[PDB]
C-alpha cells in the first residue's frame, strides 16, 4: 500500500484540506511549500517539510525522494496572468520521479481540458494553456498518471458522496475543495484510475 507521499501545493486552497486528511488516514506526508509560514502551525501537519521552490530541481528533487506516490496542487491562485509555473513544475516532478522509482502521481489540472475549445472562458484561457501544457507532460511520462480534472472549487463541506466520472465531463459543475481532495487521497489507494481523466462533481 501508499505510505509516504509528497504532496505539490499543499498551502493552497485544496492543497491545505488535502494535507490535513492525509494526516488524518495516517500517510507519512512531505509537503515542497514556498514558505513555511503559510503551513497550518496546529491541527494535522506534515511528518517532513522542504521549504523551495518546485522551479529548482533540486527542491523538487528532494522532495521527491523515498515517495510512495506523488499528489500535485500546483496552481496560480487568483493569479490569471500567462504562466508556465504548472508544466515546467511538472517537468520537474516527472523528473525527479523518474529518477527515484517513484511510479504514481495523481495531478491536478482542470475540467476545461474536457471543453469544447470554444467554451472556455477567455479570461481562463492562459491559466488552461499552462494546465494543457502540464498534463501533456504527465500523460507523455509513462508514470502511472491520473489526471484529476475538477470543475469549479467550492467552500462546501466534505461528503465523500461526489460522482467520479471517467473521461469526460458530469453531471455537477462543483466539486468542493475537501471533496476535491477526499478523491486525490482515493486515486492513492486503487490503480483503477491510472491513465484515465476523472471529473469529480457534486451537487451541494
Ligand atoms: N478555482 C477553481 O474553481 C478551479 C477549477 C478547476 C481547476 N482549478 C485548478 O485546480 C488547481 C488547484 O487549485 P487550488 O485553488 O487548490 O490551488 P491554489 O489555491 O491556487 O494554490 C496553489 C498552490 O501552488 C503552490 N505553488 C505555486 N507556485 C509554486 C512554486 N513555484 N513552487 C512551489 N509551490 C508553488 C502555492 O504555494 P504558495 O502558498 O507559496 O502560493 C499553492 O500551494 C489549480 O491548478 C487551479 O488552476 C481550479
Ligand atoms: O468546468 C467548469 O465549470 C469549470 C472549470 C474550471 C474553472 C476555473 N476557475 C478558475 C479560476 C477562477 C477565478 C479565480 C481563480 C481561478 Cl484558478 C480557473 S483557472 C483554470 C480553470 N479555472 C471554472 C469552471
Amino acid at each position: 500500500a501508499v505510505k509516504k507521499i509528497a504532496i505539490f501545493g499543499a498551502t493552497g486552497q485544496t492543497g491545505l484540506t488535502t494535507l490535513a486528511q492525509a494526516v488524518q488516514a495516517g500517510y507519512e506526508v512531505t509537503v515542497l511549500v514556498r514558505d513555511s509560514s503559510r503551513l497550518p502551525s496546529e491541527g494535522p501537519r506534515p511528518a517532513h517539510v522542504v521549504v523551495g521552490d518546485v522551479l529548482q530541481a533540486a527542491d523538487v528533487d528532494k522532495t521527491v525522494a523515498g515517495q510512495d506516490a506523488v499528489i500535485v496542487l500546483l496552481g496560480t491562485r487568483n493569479d490569471l496572468s500567462p504562466t508556465t509555473v504548472m508544466s515546467e513544475g511538472a517537468r520537474n516532478i516527472v523528473a525527479a520521479m523518474k529518477a527515484h522509482g517513484v511510479d504514481k502521481v495523481v495531478a491536478c489540472t482542470s475540467a476545461f481540458l474536457l471543453w469544447d475549445p470554444t467554451k472556455v472562458p477567455p479570461r481562463l484561457q492562459a491559466v488552461t494553456d499552462d494546465h494543457i501544457r502540464m498534463h501533456k507532460v504527465l500523460r507523455e511520462s509513462g508514470l502511472k498518471y491520473v489526471a484529476v480534472m475538477p470543475p469549479h472549487i467550492g467552500d462546501q463541506p466534505l461528503t465523500g458522496a461526489y460522482t467520479v466520472t471517467l473521461d469526460g465531463r458530469g453531471p455537477s459543475r462543483v466539486i468542493s475543495k475537501h471533496d476535491l481532495g477526499h478523491f486525490m487521497l482515493r486515486c492513492l489507494t486503487t490503480d483503477e484510475y491510472d491513465g484515465h481523466s476523472t471529473y469529480p462533481s457534486h451537487q451541494y
